[PDB]
């Protein structure tokens, strides 16, 4: 707990020196270093050297203009280390990699990738972390999707260090499940020797289950390096203070926090924030209810937002191009959760599915028709217990949102009550 | 394209001549001749006579009034075909008989034939022009939907020119079928020789499927007699325009119309409105949400339409009967479709059908339940394509309704969003 | 003009050049110095150092004379601890003079004086003023700028209201310096609209000994300004904290340019973050109104226009959870939090200096008000009773004139949509 806060404030406490040295080398302005669009070059550059380069957005003469830079990757590594007291910081790295995940995530649907490795298209909501690359962290193995996992194993599947690499994997992918069943499906395609198409059948239908069935996936709140610096710069002290990826203090940190992005013409300011806000949150595959009632504004699903990609390619003009601020504060805050929800348990049920007519009045007599028609090897235990399941099986009982003065987490809000970010496109409605 | 409205605009000037012709032999005042229950009893006069008769309504003394006049169907043949300079002009009776088919389409339910043919009442969507007779035109082929085919198909099964008119009656419906398994069956029907049970059982099974594999059946606005003739009168020229059925023309003419209908003392003169205009552009069987838009007017379910027949029998008096003008103009306009939709593709997906929880807090996690748990000779390959359809499923992707400014269908507007005309009675409610 | 606006620009680079000198001296945290609290400190100590009144005075009454204060805080060991800091004067007249290249630029220094005496009429309802003047509590909304020095400059003068005019005057009245007092008249005299209220105010300035009659005038003069407004100048000053950040953030208000009642003031609260400390039992959104309120001139502002400019709210001032914003020196440190003030905006409107067809010929028999534009019509001592009981509470003025977007950079579209101090 407070050696977790420790570490964790260091690594952050690092980013922050870094993005500020590095701001200062390209005499960049402090709001110009709180540019969204220059975070992510900055972010590139120190991934990317461990030449590189890319965009850098300045202000000059009342325009906005594109000048591109290059570095050493030497020299980039130097500046890293040292930021980080003598390390390599590795931990700083995968940090920023998983806040790259996670705007893609928000940003990007993957299914011309899905196609090609035989997964329905539909499974985006598995997909977390699925830009990571293969041998991340452990932090980007704990990020990472039960679809994510499943995409890897098949481009395995399609120098014997393979067969651990593989069985690294299935691990990982087996520690995921929540259900007994699904782990022992998983060491069936482990087991197996000459891996072929059995295995790619088991794990297409582990990962159909897994949305039912769901798996235990890391969230993890990572924001740009400008939002770090700036703090550092301001004197906040990530060391002393310590710091939380799942708890209040990237809220907190948003919360005094100002970070632009240069905005296109027919795009929406208030669009484009929500986007960078799903990304900070890890919140693309959440429930749209859940993102709404916690942001405060509507959460707009994909299809309705009036916004492209928050990169800005080299191909279109800047004499357009303006600046607005992102707004990424919540009215709310939530603890960021491993957990899948409820896959069993099975102890009781307690609920109504069916009426009984009291009065001789004209209507319709309702009944859950899914539930009641229902009840009516491993495989078959899988389908038999997400055959079980409901839409309206409650997950995460006596667990709230939490004013942004309850720091301690003491008293909880429980909301009552679309829900796919992904699910509003010109081929369904979802 | 040219040549089509060279041929359609003529016969829509030959139903328009014969009109004013025959309003002036009834010595009918111009806006008698636009009462819409004086329209269709010219119409049917003309359609009889290929003595004959019916009510005529004329404005007497401040009240209305019913004669029934009697000519020689050999007098309106010459008037009809001397209309059409010099020829028969099948074509243009057709179309009256569309027109015909389309409102009774709107205005009565069949249920009462459809359990006779051994058919679920419920295919009503199917039963587009059911009252059109057997052997109709190659226009009223068109128009026919799968259902009114497979219940024309089982009379017969229920002199071997009946060989080919059963022949030429499973082709029509073949030539309706989007997928290759639908098709194949209706050669099973169609090759089999002494027809019975099987072909009963096969024909009762594709009606089904074209619930959700949907056929490809045309659709006509096809308007009374009187809004033609009016037209033609007032110095419009559909042969130097030309005319289209599935085009703007239909809804630019009924922009610069006024028809009227003889109303009831409870009836709602809107309600009778919404009926009319159904009709005329044949949309009984059409989504409501998708009417509503194009109208700009809600359009309501027959169950709540305050409304009985456009026609008055002999029974009720006059002394009641007053004058409304029929609404039936139209806030955009849409080209009406030959097609059924999307019936496979199977072209890849893209969407989104559960949620990964990212916050910890209590709700229910929701799943599309029928789409994942559904992925657990030709009759099996029909049952397994209708299974992977989803009632979210788009169709017509890009296509749009069109401002009446927009006669070139230059700028499509892509709409945003219950569904069923006939889905509200006592003894149920869709 | 844009010398107009470039010269407006090169004060507040001045007060955030100097604020940002000031911060580097007290080796404060740039959170900490955008710490509202602090930034008025800082303000305080500034004007403390050009009171040259109060340095004539202290060269001859003798403390530590050549020093001036203040309470700076800071967070230590996870608490705020209040300091009293004490710094030499003449070291802060040259951080002035240096942060305004050279020159002692007292318009920056009245600048200040003018957020103060807005944050002031935001606080307080100064009933025991107007009682002892011989005045009515009531003319509460006619006060603006009655917490500033007689002699305040262009911007001060043009700044404070009718009432404050009065007092000022009355003040004399009941008290070589004639010249004093038909400047004030002048100055006075100048913010009445009418000819008629500006004639009586004429008479009181050509008078030899004002006593009763002079007095009596004033009195009513005043209370005709509550419906026959003057002009008063409302301009949003912000704490040297805001305009310091941005400068220190790379915003260049000389070449950029600035205005203080056009669009400028409502983009920099946008593109800024500033604190406050607050006492265990207040409001953080009610204290945001209250410093949101003295940024824009807003205290004797309808509450309506107020709140559909705002966005939320603008709740009246016995009803606003919150205490002022300074921290007396009896309070517990212990128990200070610090918290963001909100103080954006959802549009945006010009500040005012000001306090066809005209009738409609019924067609059709329906029961309605028959309209017509009372003043236009009808514009065709004894005068202003006239005036008075002629004009009523639901004509409308600022005809045409909306609010803006804040995407609205020039003055395209507008946006046509109460008692702060209410008993
Ligand atoms: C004024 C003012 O002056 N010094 C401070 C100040 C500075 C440092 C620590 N504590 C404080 Cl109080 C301050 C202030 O009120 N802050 C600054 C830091 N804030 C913050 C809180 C939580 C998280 N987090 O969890 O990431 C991030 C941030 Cl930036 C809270 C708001
Ligand atoms: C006045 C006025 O005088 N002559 C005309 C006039 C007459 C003939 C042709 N063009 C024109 Cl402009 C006119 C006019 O404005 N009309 C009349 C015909 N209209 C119409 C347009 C399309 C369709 N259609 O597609 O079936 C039907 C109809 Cl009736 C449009 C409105
Ligand atoms: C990113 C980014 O990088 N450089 C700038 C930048 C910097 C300086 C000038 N213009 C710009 Cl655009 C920038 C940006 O978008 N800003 C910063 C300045 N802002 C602002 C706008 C108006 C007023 N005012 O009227 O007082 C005050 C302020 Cl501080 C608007 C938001």
């Amino acid at each position: 707990a407070t050696e977790i806060r420790a570490s964790v404030g260091k690594m952050i406490d690092g980013i922050g020196r870094f993005y500020i040295q590095m701001c200062t080398e390209l005499k960049l302005s402090d709001y110009e270093g709180r540019l969204i669009q220059n975070s992510l070059t900055i972010e590139r550059m120190v991934l990317s050297a461990f030449k590189t380069g890319g965009p850098i957005y300045r202000r000059v003469d009342g325009k906005w203009r594109r000048e591109l830079i290059l570095y050493d990757k030497e020299e980039i590594r130097r500046i890293w280390r040292q930021a980080n007291n003598g390390d390599d910081a590795t931990a700083g790295l995968t940090h920023m990699m998983i806040w790259h995940s996670n705007l893609n995530d928000a940003t990007y649907q993957r299914t011309r990738a899905l196609v090609r490795t035989g997964m329905d298209p539909r499974m985006c909501s598995l997909m977390q972390g699925s830009t990571l690359p293969r041998r991340s962290g452990a932090a980007g193995a704990a990020v990472k999707g039960v679809g994510t996992m499943v995409m890897e194993l098949i481009r395995m599947i399609k120098g014997r260090r393979t067969r651990i690499a593989y069985e690294r994997m299935c691990n990982i992918l087996k520690g995921k499940f929540q259900t007994a069943a699904q782990r022992t499906m998983v060491d069936q395609v482990r087991e197996s020797r000459n891996p072929g198409n059995a295995e790619f059948e088991d794990l297409i239908f582990l990962a159909r289950s897994a949305l039912i069935l769901r798996g235990s996936v890391a969230h993890k709140s990572c924001l740009p390096a400008c939002v770090y610096g700036s703090a550092v710069a301001s004197g906040y002290d990530f060391e002393r203070e310590g710091y939380s990826l799942v708890g209040i203090d990237p809220f907190r940190l948003l919360q005094n926090s100002q970070v632009y992005s240069l905005i296109r013409p027919n795009e929406n300011p208030a669009h484009k924030s929500q986007l960078v806000w799903m990304a900070c949150h890890s919140a693309a595959f959440e429930d749209l209810r859940v993102s709404s009632f916690i942001r405060g504004t509507k959460v707009v699903p994909r299809g309705k937002l009036s916004t492209r990609g928050v990169q800005i390619a080299s191909n279109e003009n800047m004499e357009t191009m303006e600046s607005s601020t992102l707004e990424l504060r919540s009215r709310y805050w939530a603890i960021r959760t491993r957990s899948g929800g409820n896959t069993n348990q099975q102890r009781a049920s307690s609920g109504q599915i069916s009426i009984q007519p009291t009065f001789s009045v004209q209507r319709n007599l309702p009944f859950d028709r899914p539930t009641i028609m229902a009840a009516f090897d491993m495989r078959t235990e899988i389908i038999r217990l997400m055959e079980s399941a409901r839409p309206e099986d409650v997950s995460f009982q006596g667990r709230g949102v939490f004013e942004l003065s309850d720091e301690k987490a003491t008293s909880p809000i429980v909301p009552s009550f679309g829900s796919y970010f992904f699910g509003d496109n010109a081929e369904e409605y979802d």
